[PDB]
């Protein structure tokens, strides 16, 4: 039983990776293109995306460890051990030429250390909506003038105790709604049935815990990253990120200049934090336009 | 009915101050002392500092607003408005002469605007573990490289749609299990049978309400705060901060230079937030003797 409707010419399957079972949404012609989501989400949230960049790349979508309908890691959730997953699925399907990555939220996490890495693998680079873990993220404010921060989740999930899973088990649809809109510039984009198919898909109780670890790594990434961050990513980057409630601003660019050589940021004004979804058209175009001047 | 088991020698009772039944603990001869207690906890947590106090004062702790046995303000939860409550009941009881303060946490938010507004009421001051609500609040962190910060509950309690009611109601006494020791650095001192007591006093449905309400009404106090500031205090007074894990360390004293001309403050080695109970033999000390340096 699918958890979200595939879009016509694409086929939902899985491969295992290392002893892990992953899910992803595939369809295309041409060289690949991974699409990583993030947090409260799934591969679901490319779909819009997916058959526009279909006509001229095959397209892969995975559900990250744990999430969708993916099995948890057998290692652990820090960014350089799930990227080992991301990797390796691409390679599968890419193992003679370089690919693309475009990855959303924590979907930055999870992949940053495979393209520092491994950067002959990665043709071109797009990065929207959430820091590369490093110290930049210790200066976010836990509060604001005008009430609760963007970040104040970063130590809500990675407390002890299961805190997130206990408060949030039999509220699970309530309190995705409540973070949804509250990173949010567009909340309409989100109807009653989009909600319901993204709060059921991580309501499972493997779901839920898996979606939190990520944060209980979050610090063990950090101290990884501070590592391969030594090397600079030489390969074209286009970095995305809101301009209205919920986006990042300038952080996303300003941030990816210490990072990489060949970087160009925007920042969409009146678009919040679910970029694919709040601001779909202008988002895809300016991914397809960035991919599109390499080979395809 | 007590939630909490009165001191030999003391009275529970009860005081209508502007349509509003605060309830308090009282004892002892001598001028008036009145301690203030925080969020997560009643007047009880000063119950063993009081019979010392009461050889020498007499003492009254009152229940928040809202909290403990006292009914919830009438006219809002921001700290001048708070404030008039508290400043009218000690006065019930001291006329005629200055009287004694001691705060914990958002005691000192619910009496700062009062003490500032009536200087001459007030002989001596105790604040400890809280800022003061102004704008260095919003340069705490919101995530640190140790893990989860000090102060992101205060962007979680003032969520809007009632989001900490919504997920920690009939989780209460886990939810403050987890509160209380992640801020502690003595945390054996919590046994279970002390925080069945204070969990259920908070999981009052209007009591629970009532604790996010402080928090919900941070900003405005900050903007009362703002223009109130604009007098320093005049009268001796003392800081005390826990210098363990949950302690706020040298900001406590820090931020009261700014805002007194008289201070002295304190760091209490291997103690967190609580530390009438952490700490309970030092910080007895240190308020009797700050105290009897006046008449009594």
């Amino acid at each position: 039983a699918e958890e979200f409707p595939v879009p016509n010419g694409f086929e939902s399957a899985y491969r295992e990776v290392d002893g892990v079972k992953l899910h992803y949404v595939k369809g295309g012609q041409g060289p690949l293109v991974m699409l990583v989501h993030g947090f409260g989400q799934t591969w679901y949230e490319w779909h819009q995306l997916m058959p526009e960049l279909a006509k001229r790349f095959t397209v892969i979508a995975p559900d990250l460890p744990g999430l969708g309908q993916s099995e948890p890691p057998k290692t652990g959730y820090s960014g350089e051990q799930v990227a080992v997953y991301l990797h390796k699925l691409a390679r599968q399907f890419s193992p003679d030429r370089p690919f693309d990555l475009v990855a959303h939220d924590i979907g930055i996490w999870n992949t940053y250390p495979m393209v520092v890495k491994n950067q002959a693998d990665i043709a071109r680079l797009v990065y929207m909506q959430a820091p590369i873990p490093d110290a930049r993220i210790y200066r976010f404010p836990a509060f604001t003038a005008q009430g609760e921060s963007l970040v104040w989740h970063f130590s809500f999930f990675a407390a002890d105790d299961r805190l997130a899973e206990t408060l949030i088990a039999g509220k699970e649809r309530f309190f995705l709604e409540h973070f949804i809109k509250s990173h949010a510039s567009n909340t309409e984009v989100f109807s009653e049935r989009l909600l319901d198919l993204y709060a059921r898909s991580y309501a499972k109780p493997h779901s839920l815990n898996a979606s939190f670890e990520y944060y209980r790594a979050l610090n063990e990434s950090v101290r990884q990253n501070a590592e391969l961050a030594k090397t600079r990513l030489q390969m074209p980057t286009m970095t995305l990120a809101g301009g209205g409630h919920g986006g990042m601003g300038t952080f996303q660019l300003e941030q990816m200049k210490a990072y990489a050589e060949d970087v160009e940021g925007h920042v969409l004004p009146g678009c919040g934090h679910w970029l694919p979804e709040e601001c779909a058209a202008p988002m895809n175009r300016l991914v397809i336009d960035f991919l599109s001047r390499g080979r395809h």
